[PDB]
């Protein structure tokens, strides 16, 4: 009833554009909307984020997340790992891939969503959610070598599964970082369920 | 070690802005980076709220309510939790109940509310309070709920049972063109991680 009639060009960046989309409103009316997307798009998505369940022995599960500072926050913020989706690479792959740049740690794929989108009345980004494990009691993830890119500054933050919620909550508090909306969001559902 | 140097705008729209930010990065030296931002945001904490709505009946199983809309930037049908910005003003509780009784029908009751946490870091600033609400489905004001949808907004209610939810999200997937919000899916993963 609803679809997309055309798009003008407001402003393109390099990495990112902005645009117009003019669209059919499901009453017969002609509607615009101010949207944003990335210039970097193919792939099945654009990116991929990680949530990787790190298992060791005796221990408590626990989630690995990453501090960064990210220059449109003006801060700071904690999030899973994450990465765009190289051209040609698949998104399992870019997941393992991002996971052992940003964190060091070598996983292994448990589950892989469907293209899932960020927000989508601003953008049309979309990333895959990889469900990844390590095995923290193997030699390859006894030491882990985060191996950043140009210009990134990755802070590794592993956290118990069981209390991430009250966890994550502590770091804003007394850390004034911000936290990630679908990290939240999976602490939330850690804690509600049942 | 990181922080802002400036903001120059790239291009203004009525909605949503393009920012080239000059940041100082960890080595010491400056770099920057393309920003998205909306225009609305005043004295607001965040730019919205998300609401996660656990609708409660008696002899049910709880069910999460969702909405179904149409959105311009993705050319498409997305499902997500109910969600709206915050009018100046209003506090991110008030602006979540107001958002779940216009895009569904029902009126909840405030449980929890988090701190403002990030959409989407590397490429914008937005944030939203993801308010968790529970709503009395056997209370009579929320026995034969109508949306009361604002001009320009045409929205469906999705309400799926809590034990099943990232089954029966994949099943909506599975059988039409639509893409599920990274929010909704993290929180349903986390559902069954647990
Ligand atoms: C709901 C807010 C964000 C809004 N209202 C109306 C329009 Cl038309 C747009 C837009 N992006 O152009 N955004
Ligand atoms: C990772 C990609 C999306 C990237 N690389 C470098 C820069 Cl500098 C930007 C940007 N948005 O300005 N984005
Ligand atoms: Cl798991
Ligand atoms: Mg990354
Ligand atoms: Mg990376
Ligand atoms: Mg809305
Ligand atoms: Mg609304």
């Amino acid at each position: 009833k609803q679809y997309i009639i055309s798009e003008e060009l407001i402003s393109e960046g390099k990495w990112v554009k902005l645009e117009k989309t003019t669209y059919m409103d499901p009453t017969g009316k002609t509607r615009t909307w101010e949207s944003v997307k990335r210039t970097t798009r193919k792939q099945t998505a654009d990116g991929v984020a990680v949530i990787p369940v790190l298992q060791r022995t005796l221990h408590y599960e626990c989630i690995v997340l990453v501090k960064q500072f990210r220059p449109p926050m003006g801060g700071y913020c904690i999030e899973f790992p994450a990465g765009l989706i190289d051209d040609g690479e698949t998104p399992e792959a870019a997941a393992l891939r991002e996971l052992e740049e940003e964190t060091g740690y070598k996983g292994d794929i448990a589950e892989c969503s469907p293209a899932v989108c960020m927000d989508p009345g601003l953008s049309n980004c979309t990333i895959h959610i990889v469900t990844v494990t390590i095995n923290g009691d193997d030699a390859e993830n006894a030491r882990p070598k985060p191996k950043p890119g140009d210009g990134e500054f990755v802070e590794v933050i592993s956290l118990p599964k069981n209390d991430l919620l009250q966890r994550l909550d502590a770091l804003v508090a007394e850390e004034h970082l911000t936290v990630d909306a679908r990290v939240y969001s999976y602490a939330l559902a850690l804690k509600h369920a049942n």
